[PDB]
């Protein structure tokens, strides 16, 4: 069996293996990266996503989130207060300044000390979920824009076509901003590019375990559990790496720079922060070992997750008998 300790592998592909992209995640699993739940991949030094960045303050973030931790400082919730409308200038101005800036550090692992230490004690604000996409049209290897949908793979591998379309999301982060313990809609990967900026720093749990982080997050969070069945769907809660060690919760941490994919597998459980000012794009993706995770996915029937369109015809078709309590949630 490849990769038994499940670590997270990198992966420092060729140009020319950069050229099919389902060829390149079919060789990563034939490695064991899968097991890890997190995969890096470090583009050849030929590619590039576009020719430079220097035109990107105009683009608006509608509803930047401000994320409000209630909790200890190592097992905590966060929700999302809305603010108000601001441009990606803006915004970069906004995480440089005293309030919000990245503090001095040594290296990567002193500045996640301080993370844990005191996260809690602020408030930082998160560009997410912003339909776009930095990719050049040019670009025609790893452009997370120009992928085969989700909706074609289940059609390829099932025979049935379904509504619904998959594109990217745009992320600009800040120091302290978080990214809680979950799994992707559906099971699904999920494929992350850091296009500038500062470090994100990920913790993961292999798949095979996502079992035990459940059965912790029950007991860590236990009014939410009692709330909903899967209750990580609503993507709020935080555990600390050390918090994890004390309880023999199985995972990993990395750390990703700008420049550098990261991919997150089926069932993968992943968290993590921004170092400071930066930009990520993400979009979920499918191949034909999706199917069976996808098979049977959790999900969140209270009301609270509450999800895209196309996450409608993949309930329907694999998982007909939630179909009708899942839609009464989404109601
Ligand atoms: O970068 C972020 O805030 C969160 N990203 C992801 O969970 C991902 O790419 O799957
Ligand atoms: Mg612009
Ligand atoms: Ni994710
Ligand atoms: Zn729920």
């Amino acid at each position: 069996a490849q990769n038994p300790n499940c670590n997270i592998m990198i992966f420092h592909p060729t140009k020319e293996e950069f050229n099919d992209f389902d060829k390149y995640i079919a060789y990563m699993e034939s490695q064991g990266a899968h097991r890890a739940g997190l995969a890096k991949i470090i583009p050849p030094k030929e590619w590039k996503a576009r020719e430079t960045y220097d035109n990107i303050s105009e683009i608006l973030i509608a509803t930047p989130l401000q994320q409000v931790a209630s909790g200890r400082a190592g097992v905590f919730t966060q929700y999302h207060k809305k603010k108000k409308a601001m441009t990606v200038g803006e915004y970069r101005h906004l995480a440089n300044s005293k309030k919000y800036q990245t503090p001095p550090h040594q290296n990567f692992e002193d500045l996640e000390r301080k993370y844990w230490k005191n996260r809690i004690y602020n408030s930082p604000i998160y560009g997410a979920d912003i339909s776009g996409s930095l990719f050049d049209e040019n670009t025609k290897q790893w452009n997370l824009g120009h992928l085969g949908t989700i909706q074609d793979l289940l059609e390829k591998e099932c025979g049935v076509v379904i509504e619904g379309v998959n594109t990217p999301y745009l992320y600009f982060g800040m120091w302290k901003t978080t990214f809680a313990w979950h799994t992707e809609d559906m099971d699904l990967y999920s494929i992350n590019y850091l296009h500038l900026g500062e470090p994100k720093t990920w913790y993961v749990v292999p798949p095979e375990h996502g079992q035990r982080l459940e059965r912790l997050a029950r007991e860590l969070f236990p009014g939410s559990s009692r709330g909903c069945g899967a209750f990580l769907r609503h993507k709020v809660a935080l555990i600390s790496p050390t918090v994890l060690k004390e309880n023999g919760i199985p995972f990993n941490r990395i750390t990703q720079e700008a420049g550098e994919f990261m991919v997150t597998f089926p069932y993968g459980y992943h968290a993590g922060f921004n170092h400071g000012f930066n930009c990520a794009e993400a979009i979920n993706f499918a191949t034909p070992r999706w199917i069976d995770y996808g098979k049977m996915a959790s999900q969140c029937s209270c009301g609270e997750a509450r999800v895209t369109f196309s996450m409608d015809a993949f309930v329907r078709i694999l998982q007909p008998e939630r179909y009708d309590l899942w839609k009464r949630g989404q109601d």
